[PDB]
DNA sequence: TTTTTTTTTT
């Protein structure tokens, strides 16, 4: 609460000021670095030591008794060297709250023993010589808690001396007794043993946030060689025109009345967290949160570890808060715990997979201890406005609002620039809040942040009423003239700009400037980068693991889209499930073929690289294709599935420039399908390598630039005729899987066709819009990826299905003419090796073509480069004159006949866990 | 205090208050009758989650029911309400309902509201009046009038609902209208809102009239002239503007475009709305709480064979197509146009060798439905090859939202 | 004060951070200095960011010249305080309040933007951008620029004035042959060329790549015999040198007949100031044109556009598993191609009897050629070629000896 | 403003 004090001092007094120009600019040419044997001055408040001569050290203490003079506060300890003055300070216990009152009587008794202890333990200079002794006080008793010092500054004496005389009072029953009767119960642990060498207190200076200690009297005592034995004292008068700095200064030289008597003569690491805390409130802040965490945080491992994670990613220099937070509990430390924060501090600068910062921190602080952790960030907001309030004298701006709302929502908002070059806000949805359907624990983009600009005038309004409230009880605070004309002033000042925060245009200023503050560089560029985090309708899915977990809680991923469905546990008893499942058994009558197709359809979850096939469904109509995959789609949502044109498959692209958002609409789609087709459709080859290839495009968007992504979408296309593909390639046709349909849904079915099944116009009039049966496909579909994964490591290309691929197969022979010569007469005999050369099978080909096909003139190199093309580079090695061989085949040359050489039972979607 | 709760809600809501001062204006059927308190209850229910002392409070108004099972009655009900999504009423209608049963005592206590809030603005920064002020005092008068949200392109969107009297365009009552700008919010800033500030005045002047301390009386007229000084600004064009620009956050509605003209079972007509969920449809005449927008300028009105024109039509259909199978099936084929969901994957072709009478009855069912439900479409959109990859095609862009 | 005070001391402050220059649209644009230890993408240091509006100013305004704003405060307080005649203690006196009253207008939204629009006149720079990555021998790196320039090539780490705008998220290091990424791929790179000739060959010509100015322009007709699986290594070479120094190129442009008199092309506008450009994977057995051959290959400004006009920096590769057709007998034409033909495939189930059949990996193209070390590896290797390349043969690929080539050819 | 549309190309 000090620096309120500090900068109202600092602001009305004029003479704290002229302090501590003095001390910036004439004084500084006695700065001395921390540590350095010089040093004889330090103040703590700004952490600075110093090193002041004689004269300079007057000068120094006449600014100090004038500021001392107004009634400021300061903290300045003079560092006692090897010789210096002997010190006692006591801190006082007592039966009841009754402070005692140390009568001159009982401090006379009290010095009498002190000096009968001091000569009898120390030697004393020849001749008579008068020591001064001060007494301060503690302004109250706290809880029975009193305390008081003892402060010798002409008695110079060297460390060792002092604390000798320090144990032998503390251990000697006469002091005791002494402090005992006037009303002291704990005389035996009073008196510090450290006063020899500790720091100090400059008259009128305090500790930090610690009120100073009152002088009650002065006293002195006289003694002499040739009278050892007689100690008289006598009480100090006009104590109240000294200049006190100096007289109380233990290691004066120059004092007024002072007299030094040449008596007898004989760490950085606790600096550096204060050091941060000072060089950065943000730190002060994080220390003053963190011990609202409870106990289990810097107990358990896991906890620790995030915690010291989250650390390290607020700041690279935040180390000495980690460390102190696990030194909370000294065991767990001391055994092993500084080898293990070396390696998580050396992680944390490696690794990138525990992307968490303050923002849990605080959220974790918010939930374990509500009222705490608000008052102390009211605490905060209040004390930064303060500076700008009192350095300004109440006129506030846009950049100093924008910084207290930055200080008081950081941790919510987010701006960056997108490729238009315009700023575009981004804010975290909470519950409890207005949002859209589906939208919470997201990053959500706004065109204009409206939530910031209700929260100016809103909650920043009660931080104003609390600065108003501060003015008024200073104003009512007896002051002098001066200092209530200058607190009228600024009250006014205050008043003319508290109304300004509720202007549009200032507000538009404010948030204006605000965007320079909020800024995150890459934020947009990390955005829904993770393939293995789904949004969803009640949170965010994650399947980075088996089994997936849903997050209902807070998380720092960036997620921004998502999809309406909420997820559920997969659970076949519901009713919505076995409709979905019979509704599958029904429309796919084969087991390994409905197996393949939903481990093929479960792929669309991952929106990442994948294994670059695609679906052909063959059918007459009505058999189900629009429903499946529009359920799809429905379930995937618009962000992460969309309908596409066939055009977009099967014509020539437009130039680069040319937008093309049909093409845009591959960015970021898991799943994509073309519902319709012509009778007559050739697919483009180039167009279908581009498109199913794991690999990057490139094409513009409406009102953005060139831009290229991944092509990570999962690609079915369905139709009433079979697509024609004017090619043999064998990189094409590995890429390519065909089905055709075998159940037809009629009006009145044939009771004698197993392949014909009532319709039932609910299917796709209401079982496709109720969200029930959305979100347990969505379950089933999630359940069928993790089934992939736990039985074939994800690879779509080792699911067994002997009716896909001999569909497929007869699905490239009805075209290749060239892989009909070879499934037909091209036979892989081993006993039937007759190495033969290429010539040789193209001439082969040829005749086969020729007297099986149709009759056309070849070509032999064309013919050459097309058995390329096929499955014979199995075989073509290379002979010793680098031609091309086919080896370990027999080849059936012209007429040659050829020569030698499960049911699901109860669950289908649980079949065979053993292959 | 769990019997005090509701005062506890009263404290902290000025919203909760105003809503208690208005629910005792309701007639007793609003309690006794099972609709009516069903209605009140889901209303509560939908307008916040922690407005239940409220519904416990007014079921209590007839305590024989209550103790008969009222308090499981009231503790399904409020289940129901986040079970049913269908029910969607909120505080307007508890409010249209008070002022309808009451004028005078609702027009009374709601101007008393206003009269608080703005003293309390004017009390609190001594009558310096801002942008923020005025918008917090307008959303308080007509916060169930008008509704804004983001369109497709970034740009805050008012919306109006549209009451019997005030000018408007042909069929557009009852409905959710389009406004560019907000006229009759521009209008109710100068003209109505003015008159609570000649309130505050008769209450300064009031005041000081009244015999006081010579401080305070002196506090008074500062704050006097600074409240003249800042009156006249309700009148400045720069002013209202910034007014309005702010309202738009307090008046902000998520997901409302989202949500308009989606149901397909409610159809906009001339007088009203159409809603044809169940047989009879039924025309809504009154306040209600459906987000539509979209409308048809045909007046709707029950069928009846005996009107001139009804008889003329049926005698037409008739005459065009003879035979009275075919006539059914294209009567109940044209009839599905009324609906705007999904329906069969069906299409009519109709062949004739002209002055035949067929592009009439196509005609006049697009006539009938208006340009927001139905378009003639161009013949090359079925006729031609589809446009290379992505280019803009606003002939099918037509097929969106028309039945 | 006014804005044009603070705009020069602005200037005076932070003149050697910040540079500003029109562009071709008309617009003055922010170019910044990015120094270690502040807020950036991932790679951009010691290079100039291009910003379009200067953040960072905008909170120097308001953050560090209050410090100097105090100073001066501190100034006429100490002068305030001093003993003086009356006449010059009413003078301070009025100068403070009028500095006062000026004080707080440095955390003004329009004051600031004043500023700043006065401030884009004196950071201008004239032609900075004209001279933005032209030099060739500079390349920019993740981890600061890399300058080929002399040999061996020198990564820098410290302060710079080369005007460095674009770069690749690859981070440089020096090539480290025991690397285990670095044996991977010299492991499969001598796989996948048997001859040893003609494998010097090829890495000295891709290794130009990395160079982004003129060079003899020859075209090299890589067959890939036996479908090898081209993509790997040319999509490689692509992926190191990122998109703003390698560009894909559609077979389409050579084998086309020359445009029409108004016809816009869509191929030149991409392949300016790159320095890789390549062509992959035909299956239709394309005819190539002697005119796009003529439109590309001997060193000039090509003219076609979407009409626009430049220079051809682009080293160029041919895949084909397909012959192409060359229908020219123009020696101008053959004397600037090369020809090679590949033998080994790396497939799924090969024959374990011949080493032309090698077993597939799928992850080689799902994970290694995103993986940032295999990557920076490959970059490495490059670096090396090309310094190799340049003390040899002094770096004309023409007087490479290799019988392979030539033969096949 | 500024872009997209239109224009231009298929
Ligand atoms: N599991 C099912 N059980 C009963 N009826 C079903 C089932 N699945 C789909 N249907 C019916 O199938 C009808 C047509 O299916 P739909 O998927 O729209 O046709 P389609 O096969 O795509 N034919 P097409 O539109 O020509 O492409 C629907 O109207 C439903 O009545
Ligand atoms: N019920 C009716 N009785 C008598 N005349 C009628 C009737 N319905 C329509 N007509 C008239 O018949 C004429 C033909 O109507 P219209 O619908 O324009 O023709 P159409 O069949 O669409 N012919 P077309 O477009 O020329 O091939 C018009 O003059 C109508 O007014
Ligand atoms: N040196 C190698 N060692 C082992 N496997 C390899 C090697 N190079 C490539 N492969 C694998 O061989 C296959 C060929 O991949 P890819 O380079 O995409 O082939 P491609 O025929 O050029 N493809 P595309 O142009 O897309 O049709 C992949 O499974 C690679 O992982
Ligand atoms: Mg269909």
């Amino acid at each position: 609460h000090d620096t309120i004090q500090l900068t109202a001092q600092r602001k009305y007094l004029a003479e704290v000021q002229a302090l501590e120009t003095l001390l910036a600019r004439e004084l500084s040419v006695f700065l001395t670095e921390p540590g350095s044997k010089k040093t004889n001055i330090i103040n703590r408040i700004t952490g600075k030591t110093y090193a002041l001569p004689s004269t300079e050290l007057l000068r120094f203490y006449e600014h100090l008794e004038q500021c001392r003079k107004q009634g400021a506060l300061m903290y300045f300890l003079e560092r006692q060297g090897t010789y210096s003055g002997l010190m006692l300070d006591y801190d006082l216990k007592l039966n009841t709250n009754a402070a005692p009152s140390l009568e001159s009587s009982v401090l006379s008794r009290l010095c009498h023993r002190i000096f009968v202890h001091i000569k009898n333990s120390s030697v004393l200079p020849e001749g008579s010589h008068k020591i001064h002794f001060f007494f301060t006080l503690k302004p109250e008793a706290v809880q029975g808690k009193y305390g008081f010092h003892v402060l010798i500054p002409g008695l110079k004496m060297a460390a060792s001396t002092k604390k000798s005389i320090i144990a032998s009072l503390q251990h000697d029953a006469t002091v005791q007794k002494i402090l005992h009767e006037q009303g002291v119960a704990n005389p035996e642990s009073c008196l510090d043993p450290h006063s020899a060498s500790v720091p100090s207190l400059l008259y009128g200076s305090s500790k930090l946030n610690h009120r100073p200690y009152q002088l009650k009297t002065g006293f002195e005592l006289v003694f002499d060689s040739s009278d050892p034995d007689y100690i008289p004292i006598h009480q100090i008068k006009n104590i109240e025109s000294y200049n006190l700095v100096s007289e109380l200064s233990l290691t004066n030289e120059q004092g007024s009345l002072v007299r030094p008597v040449y008596c007898a003569a004989d760490p950085a690491d606790d600096h550096s967290l204060s050091i941060l805390m000072l060089h950065d409130p943000e730190a002060r802040y994080l220390h003053k949160i963190l011990n609202l965490l409870p106990p289990e945080y810097y107990v358990e491992y896991p906890l620790w570890s995030n915690v010291v994670f989250a650390l390290a990613n607020t700041s690279a220099n935040y180390r000495p808060l980690a460390e102190w937070f696990s030194q909370k509990c000294p065991e767990k430390w001391n055994t092993g715990g500084k080898e293990k924060l070396e390696k998580l501090w050396n992680d944390a600068s490696r690794h990138t997979e525990k992307k968490i910062t303050k923002r849990s921190i605080m959220y974790w602080a918010h939930k374990h201890a509500p009222q705490q952790y608000k008052e102390i960030v009211e605490q905060g907001y209040f004390s930064i406005l303060a500076e700008y309030v009192y350095s300004y004298n109440g006129t506030l701006e846009h950049y100093m609002i924008a910084k207290v709302i930055y200080a008081m929502m950081g941790n919510k908002f987010v701006v960056d620039v997108d490729s238009n070059g315009k700023y575009v806000w981004f804010e975290f949805v909470l519950p409890g809040q207005p949002m859209n359907q589906g939208e919470i624990w997201k990053w959500r983009k706004e065109v204009n942040p409206d939530e910031l600009h209700i929260y100016i005038s809103e909650n920043f309004s009660r931080v104003m009423d609390r600065i108003t409230e501060h003015i008024k009880y200073h104003l009512s605070q007896p002051h002098e003239t001066n200092i209530l004309n200058y607190y009228k002033k600024l009250l006014k000042a205050f008043e003319r700009s508290k109304s300004k925060i509720f202007n549009d245009s200032f507000k538009k200023g404010v948030i204006r400037q605000a965007e320079f503050l909020f800024r995150q560089r890459s934020f947009i560029q990390t955005l829904d980068t993770n393939p293995y985090l789904l949004g969803v309708g009640n949170g965010v899915l994650s399947i980075e693991t088996i089994p997936a977990k849903l997050i209902n809680h807070f998380h720092e991923h960036p997620i921004h889209q998502y999809t309406h469905i909420c997820y559920e546990p997969f659970n076949p008893e519901n009713p919505w499930t076995k409709l979905l499942l019979n509704a599958l058994q029904d429309i796919i009558p084969e087991l390994d073929a409905r197996l393949w197709i939903m481990f093929y359809l479960s792929t669309a979850i991952f929106r990442g690289l994948k294994e670059a096939l695609m679906l052909l469904w063959l059918g007459g109509g009505c058999n189900g294709k629009t429903f499946l995959m529009r359920l799809v789609a429905m379930v995937l949502g618009d962000h992460y599935a969309s309908k596409l044109n066939i055009s977009l498959l099967t014509s020539y692209r437009e130039t680069a420039e040319k937008p093309n958002s049909a093409f845009m609409r591959l960015k970021g789609r898991g799943y994509g399908y073309f519902e319709e087709t012509n009778k007559s459709e050739i697919l483009n080859t180039s167009r279908l390598k581009e498109m199913v290839n794991p690999g990057d495009v490139t094409a513009r968007e409406l009102n953005q630039k060139q831009e290229s992504f991944q092509m990570t979408a999962t690609m079915v296309a369905a139709s009433n005729y079979n697509f024609i593909i004017d090619t043999t390639d064998h990189g094409t046709w590995r890429r390519l899987r065909h089905y055709r349909s075998k159940v037809k849904f009629c009006h009145n079915p044939d009771p004698n066709n197993s392949y014909e099944k009532k319709e039932d116009p609910r299917f796709i009039h209401e079982y496709i819009m109720d969200p029930n049966c959305q979100n347990a496909f969505f379950s089933i579909l999630v359940y069928f990826w993790e089934k992939l994964q736990k039985e074939y490591n994800g690879q779509i290309k080792k699911v067994f299905c002997p009716t896909i691929e001999s569909e497929t197969e007869a699905y490239r022979k009805s075209q290749d003419t060239l892989h009909r010569f070879i499934t037909e007469r091209v036979v892989e005999s081993p006993s039937a090796e007759t190495v033969y050369n290429l010539s040789e099978v193209v001439t082969a080909y040829a005749e086969w073509y020729n007297a099986n096909i149709n009759v056309k003139r070849h070509i032999a190199l064309e013919l050459s480069q097309e058995l390329e093309n096929s499955v014979l580079e199995k075989y073509l090695q290379w002979s010793p004159n680098k031609t091309r061989i086919l080896k370990g085949c027999r080849i059936l040359h012209k007429f040659e006949t050829l020569q030698p050489g499960c049911e699901p039972k109860n669950k289908w979607w649980e079949w065979s866990p053993n292959p």
